[PDB]
């Protein structure tokens, strides 16, 4: 039971195709066309079914070339509302027919951020990109908008001449509009069966460069050249992905680039993968992300799970292959390193929530919960702590990679849940079953707080940022003098954060500590995101004014919610800064991310 989409269920009929033909107007900020969906029944004297919509105008719908009956029902908060469509002819089992729906979205569309000119980097032209994922496909189109169901795509998008469209898809060609020469049509082809979440589009300004034997990147003129030579290591971590999860199977593996209100560090669109313009560090060392999307491509892409109930099987995995392929390029004990700071944000999100929240559990009820509201950490490190403390059970990282490959391909072009996942670890590890009884089943899966036990990790890499923190944490006044920019010699960037993520954890400190760590190390001066991130988030939470504008300013120039959400509530929190966060809020959220925009709100109680 899908309990977050009110279409029919898998087990009623399901889509197997969709063929999308529509026109992106910049004027209306709507998509107007048709979606032509065959469906395949699964049960006898079919004839009715429901799909999802959400903010849609209906204008028909057509089977065998006449207009049919459908009904909007009542529109059920962020579900939308469910459209039942009368079928002219009733159908027998696997029986297939195709569906044709005449809609056009609305400018509110929570799937979709319509930009102006003014908020991109040429300032010439606008640009339109979508996120689906969890439930906003039906934001876009009318469709069973749930991931228990998988099918074939194909598209054709008319859009201004000067512009270019993408999709999660294989680009098959390109043709002036005989409608309208002032347009152009971009042509699609997804074959390999997804979820419809993975539906994706991009129209913009956008130029290209090969950076890999099957790898472009995409973006603004102005961010080309940087991104080509941040994602540089792309092809190197798909052939180590390809190793560890068998056959890369979607053909192209390309890279967008969004602007900065891009709300996530990535979205693991097939053949596309959509990134944060935060990423561009001018270092690589934030990659992490990239090899994050690629692990996607087979754990989520390729078996995916049922309901979003098992989110954890989708994310616990990729990071588990993520910090594999990082282990791969620079070694085991970074992999630890990676793995041991995971857990640490694990920590944070407990202490944040609360260690008896329902989502900190990680099997999690979605039952009348936005996913939006529920979404956290907790599925990535809850469920990357479960399979690296399993690794540890069963013998290490050689073997439970071996369980990895086939969980793969035996699940492949499938949609399933945790019981699923565990039968196939039990019958993988037939050998070690006694072992596996020895795990706290019910507490690592469906209790709430923090894990019943915790894994082994090498300290060799964290020691020096404890360390560190320690020396800051216990200072007095009189200690301030013996911190110097030395201090910082031998770190590394991961290891900067590091510290700031051990100190950030007891924060405040005093302002006068906070004040001497700018004199010294000049914190000010990194353009690292994730770095500054926890930076000005210690500067806030230890109560210097002079950060204010600081934070305030990275909180708005770009919109990934990992640091916009935590600096408004940060900035929230202390009264020198609370009336302007409020204020600039306010007079922020009607240009920024739909979603975004939902969040932050709920976050500043406004
Ligand atoms: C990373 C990139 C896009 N998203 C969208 C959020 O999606 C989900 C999906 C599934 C979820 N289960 C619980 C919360 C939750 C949130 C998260
Ligand atoms: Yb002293
Ligand atoms: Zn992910």
């Amino acid at each position: 039971v899908d309990t977050c989409s009110l279409a029919s269920p898998a087990s009623v009929c399901r889509t197997k195709h969709l063929h999308l033909r529509c026109s992106v107007d910049f004027t209306r900020r709507t998509l107007t066309g048709t979606a032509a969906l065959t469906v395949q029944s699964q049960e006898d004297n079919l004839r009715s079914l429901v799909l999802d919509t959400k903010d849609l105008t209906i204008e028909k719908v057509v089977i065998n070339g006449q207009e049919v009956k459908y009904a909007l029902g009542e529109r059920q908060s962020y579900k939308g509302s469910p459209m039942e469509i009368s079928l002219p002819i009733a159908l027998s089992k696997n029986q297939e027919i195709v569906i044709e729906i005449s809609f056009e979205t609305s400018p509110k569309s929570s799937a979709l951020q319509w930009l102006t000119p003014e908020q991109t980097s040429g300032k010439e032209h606008p640009y339109l990109f979508s996120q689906c994922q969890a439930i906003h496909c039906r934001a876009i189109l009318p469709c069973q908008d749930t991931p228990s169901v998988k099918l074939t795509y194909t598209a054709e998008v008319s859009v201004p001449k000067e512009l270019v469209a993408l999709m999660s898809a294989i680009r098959d060609g390109e043709t002036p509009d005989p409608e309208d020469p002032s347009r152009k049509i971009y042509k699609f082809i997804q074959k390999v069966p997804i979820p419809c979440y993975l539906i994706a589009l991009v129209v913009g300004a956008l130029e290209s460069r090969q950076i890999g034997p099957r790898t472009l990147v995409w973006s603004e003129k102005e961010q080309v050249e940087k991104s080509a030579y941040e994602f540089s290591e792309t092809e190197s971590m798909l052939k180590i992905a390809e190793d560890l999860g068998g056959p890369y199977v979607w053909g192209q593996y390309d890279l967008l680039v969004l602007p900065p209100s891009f709300p996530y560090g990535g979205m693991e669109n097939p053949c596309l993968t959509f990134v944060t313009p935060t990423l561009l560090a001018g270092d690589k060392s934030l990659s992490n992300v990239i090899a994050h999307e690629i692990s996607h491509s087979w754990t989520g892409n390729l078996v995916t799970n049922k309901t979003w109930d098992h989110f954890w099987l989708n994310e616990g995995h990729t990071v588990y292959l993520e910090r594999h392929i990082c282990g791969r390029l620079f070694g085991e004990k970074f992999r630890h390193f990676n793995a041991l700071g995971g857990w640490g944000e694990l920590q944070n999100s407990v202490k944040t929530f609360g260690e008896t929240h329902p989502f900190t559990k990680l099997v999690v009820d979605l039952t009348d919960i936005d996913p939006d509201v529920a979404y956290s950490s907790v599925p990535y490190e809850k469920g990357f702590a479960l399979l690296f403390y399993l690794e540890q059970l069963l013998g290490g990282p050689e073997i439970f990679l071996g369980f990895l490959k086939a969980y793969v391909e035996k699940f492949s072009y499938k949609s399933i849940t945790t019981d699923d996942w565990k039968d196939f670890l039990y019958s993988y590890f037939k050998d070690k079953v006694d072992v596996l009884n020895q795990v706290d089943w019910n507490a690592w899966l469906y209790s709430p707080g923090l894990p019943p036990i915790k894994p082994n990790y090498d300290m060799t890499l964290t020691n020096a940022c404890i360390a560190l923190s320690q020396r800051w944490i216990t200072a007095k006044e009189d200690d301030l003098n013996s911190f110097n920019a030395t201090d910082l010699k031998d770190l590394s960037s991961h290891q900067l954060n590091e510290f700031l993520a051990q100190t950030l954890q007891r924060a405040p400190l005093p302002l006068g500590h906070i004040k001497r760590m700018q004199e010294v190390y000049n914190f000010n001066a990194i353009n690292n995101s994730e770095i500054r991130f926890r930076w000005l988030r210690l500067c806030i939470q230890s109560k210097w004014e002079d950060a204010i504008p600081l934070a305030l300013k990275m909180a708005t120039e770009q919109g990934r919610m990992k640091f916009t959400r935590p600096l408004f509530k940060d900035l929230a929190a202390f009264d020198k800064s609370h009336d302007q966060a409020v204020r600039t809020y306010q007079e922020h959220k009607a240009s920024m991310h739909p979603v975004t925009a939902m969040l932050v709100g709920k976050d500043l109680k406004v």
